[PDB]
C-alpha cells in the first residue's frame, strides 16, 4: 500500500517559488504538525539519476542531522509528483536579515560564516555535495536576532537538472565554483561558493561581477578579484588570507569546509571592531536590484500564464455548456476548473479535489452561474499576488522615494534579468517620448507587459 501525500497534509499556503518547483506550508491532518513541503513536478524537472540512486539518497537525508541543515521528513512519490516534507523555517532569507540591521561588523560575519561551514563539513563527512549554495538557500530558523542558518536544498542537485529559465537562475552566476562550468567537480566546489558569501558579507559587492549573465561566468572562469575596493581598508588581514584560500582556483588546492573552520579569522571574531556601514549600505542595493529583477520577470510569467489559462478556461467551460445558456452550475465550474488543473501543470497549490472548492467558493462568494464572468475574476486572483508584489519590489528599489527609476538603473535591472539591452530601450522609447530618461511605476509596468507580447 504505497502512501499518499494528500491523505495525510492538507495544504495552508503557498510559501514560495523555490529551486526545483513550489514550495507549500502543509499540516498533518491528524497530529497537527506544520511542514513546509517542496514539489516537484516531473514535466518540469528531468531526473539525473535512476529512481533507485534517489530513494537511497533521500533515504539517508532523512537519517542525517545537523542545526545549520534542513531536516527532511518525509518523501512521497506519485504519477506527476515528488513531495519533499521538510522542517518550517520562518525568519526568512538571511540577507534580507542583514539589510534591516543599522551595524554589521566582522564578529557577526564570522558568526554567520561558522553556522555555514558547520553545516558543509558535516553533509561533506557524509558525501554529499550542494553545488548551488547562494544567498537564498540560507534561512534563519526564526525571527529573532540570534537565531541558527538553515542550508536548504543540499543533495538536490546531484538527482534534478536546473532550469534554463532566467526567472529560475537569477543570482546562480555569482557563486557557482568554476570547475562546475567545466564539469569536473567535488565537494570544494561548496567551500568557493562560500567564499564569495563571504566576499560579499564583508564589501557588500560581487567579487566576480558583470553586467549579465555570461558575463558574470566568464570572471568566474578566469578566477580573477581584488581587494582594491576603499572598503576593504578597513577589514582585517585574517579574513583576505580566508578569502583567498576558499578562492584558491584549483580544487586540490583549496582549502576544506573542515580545515577554513580552523582558520584564524573564524577562531579570532567568533569568540574594538567597527561597523561596516559602506557594507550594509552596498549589500541593500544589491538585494533590491536582485528582488527587483525576480519581480519583473514573475509578473511577466504570471502575465502569459494567466493568457493561457484565461483562454482554455473559456473553451473548457464553452464546451461543457450544453444548452448555450451561458450557465454553468457549481458542479460544473468545479469540474472544468479541475478540468483546467488536470491539462495545466502550475498549481501546487490546489493539491486535492477539495482545494479546488474552495477556491471555486472564493471566487462565487466574490462575484446558475454565467461563466464568463466566473473567468474573469479567477485569473486575476493568480495574479496579482505578482502583480503586487511587483509594486511593492519597486518601492522597495526607490529608496529615495522618488518615484522614479533612472535609465541606469534600468539598465541594472534588465542586465540582471537577462533582457537585451537595445529590446528594452526599444520599448522605453515607445513609452517614454519626453527623454526624461527615468520613468514611474506604471510606465516601468508598461515596459513589462509590452516585453512580454503586451
Ligand atoms: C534535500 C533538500 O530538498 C528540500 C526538501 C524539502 C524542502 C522543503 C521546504 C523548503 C523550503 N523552501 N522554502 C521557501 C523558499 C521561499 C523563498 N526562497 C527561499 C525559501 C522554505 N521556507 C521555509 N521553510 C522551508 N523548509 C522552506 C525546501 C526544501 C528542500
Amino acid at each position: 500500500s504505497t502512501a499518499i501525500f494528500s491523505d495525510r497534509y492538507k495544504g495552508q499556503r503557498v510559501l514560495g517559488k523555490g529551486s526545483f518547483g513550489e514550495v507549500i506550508l502543509c499540516k498533518d491532518k491528524i497530529t497537527g504538525q506544520e511542514c513546509a513541503v517542496k514539489v516537484i513536478s516531473k514535466r518540469q524537472v528531468k531526473q539525473k539519476t535512476d529512481k533507485e540512486s534517489l530513494l537511497r539518497e533521500v533515504q539517508l537525508l532523512k537519517q542525517l542531522d545537523h542545526p545549520n541543515i534542513m531536516k527532511l521528513y518525509e518523501f512521497f512519490e506519485d504519477k506527476g509528483y515528488f513531495y519533499l516534507v521538510g522542517e518550517v523555517y520562518t525568519g526568512g532569507e538571511l540577507f534580507d536579515e542583514i539589510i534591516s540591521r543599522k551595524r554589521f561588523s566582522e564578529v557577526d560575519a564570522a558568526r554567520i560564516i561558522r553556522q555555514v561551514l558547520s553545516g558543509i563539513t558535516y553533509m561533506h563527512k557524509n558525501k554529499i555535495v550542494h553545488r548551488d549554495l547562494k544567498p537564498e538557500n540560507l534561512l534563519l530558523e526564526s525571527k529573532s536576532k540570534d537565531a541558527n542558518i538553515r542550508i536548504i536544498d543540499f543533495g538536490l542537485s546531484t538527482h534534478f537538472e536546473a532550469s534554463k529559465k532566467m526567472k529560475d537562475k537569477i543570482g546562480t552566476a555569482y557563486y557557482i565554483a568554476p570547475e562546475v562550468l567545466h564539469g569536473t567537480y567535488d565537494e570544494k566546489c561548496d567551500v568557493w561558493s562560500t567564499g564569495v558569501i563571504l566576499y560579499i558579507l564583508l564589501s557588500g559587492c560581487p567579487p566576480f561581477n558583470g553586467a549579465n549573465e555570461y558575463d558574470i561566468l566568464k570572471k568566474v572562469e578566469k578566477g580573477k578579484y581584488t581587494f582594491e575596493l576603499p572598503q576593504w581598508k578597513k577589514v582585517s588581514e585574517s579574513a583576505k588570507d580566508l578569502i583567498r584560500k576558499m578562492l584558491t582556483y584549483v580544487p586540490s588546492m583549496r582549502i576544506s569546509a573542515r580545515d577554513a573552520l580552523d582558520h584564524e579569522w573564524i577562531q579570532t571574531y567568533t569568540k574594538d571592531v567597527p561597523s561596516l556601514d559602506n557594507a550594509i549600505l552596498n549589500i541593500r542595493q544589491f538585494q533590491g536590484t536582485q528582488k527587483l529583477a525576480q519581480a519583473a520577470l514573475l509578473y511577466m510569467g504570471s502575465k502569459l500564464t494567466s493568457q493561457d489559462e484565461t483562454k482554455e478556461l473559456t473553451a473548457i467551460f464553452h464546451k461543457m455548456d450544453k444548452n448555450g445558456d451561458g450557465q454553468l452550475d457549481r458542479a460544473e465550474l468545479i469540474e472544468g476548473y479541475k478540468e483546467l488543473m488536470r491539462m495545466k501543470g502550475q498549481d501546487a497549490s490546489m493539491l486535492d479535489a477539495s482545494a479546488v472548492e474552495h477556491e471555486v467558493d472564493q471566487v462565487l462568494d466574490a462575484v446558475y452561474i454565467e461563466y464568463s464572468e466566473f473567468v474573469t475574476v479567477a485569473m486575476d486572483r493568480k495574479t496579482l499576488l505578482s502583480r503586487e508584489r511587483l509594486e511593492r519590489a519597486f518601492r522597495m528599489f526607490d529608496s529615495d522615494n522618488s518615484g522614479k527609476i533612472s535609465s541606469t538603473e534600468l539598465a541594472t535591472i534588465f542586465g540582471v534579468s537577462d533582457v537585451d539591452s537595445e529590446t528594452w530601450k526599444s520599448v522605453l522609447s515607445e513609452v517614454d517620448k519626453n527623454n526624461d530618461g527615468e520613468v514611474d511605476f506604471d510606465e516601468f509596468q508598461q515596459m513589462l507587459l509590452k516585453l512580454c507580447g503586451n
